[PDB]
């Protein structure tokens, strides 16, 4: 299910991504190669998300269904929250500066992890394998 240890394995679109988030050139070769690892643990309705990269090393709590406060690894501060369709995690943030939405998708495909973002027309994933 969602349940374990994911580490990025491609990227679709992540640079268009960042680039349209007004991240810079530099910024965005790294954030392509972030050694991105997630953790993730259910308790109830609540999630773990311990997120490891090269940038940062943080927690990520949250309940189903309640707002909560989240930064994106580049800074930018999100509002908003994830909840679960289906089968799939669905993330609807807002951005605090610019009020701008920001969706997120996370949903199993075979044995991958698949996030789906989408800002302004733009839409970008990084595909994560289990372990």
């Amino acid at each position: 299910a969602f349940d374990g240890t994911w580490k990025v394995d491609r990227n679709e679109n992540y640079e268009k991504f960042m680039e349209k988030m007004g991240i810079n050139v530099v910024k965005r070769k790294l954030g392509a190669h972030d050694n991105l690892k997630l953790t993730i643990t259910q308790e109830g309705n609540k999630f773990t998300v311990k997120e490891s990269s090269n940038f940062r090393n943080i927690d990520v709590v949250f309940e189903l269904g309640v707002d909560f406060a989240y930064s994106l690894a580049d800074g930018t501060e999100l509002t908003g929250t994830w909840t679960m369709e289906g089968n799939k995690l669905v993330g609807k943030f807002k951005r605090v500066d610019n009020g701008k939405e920001l969706i997120a998708v996370r949903e199993i495909s075979g044995n991958e992890l698949i996030q789906t973002y989408t800002y302004e027309g733009v839409e970008a994933k990084r595909i994560f394998k289990k372990e």
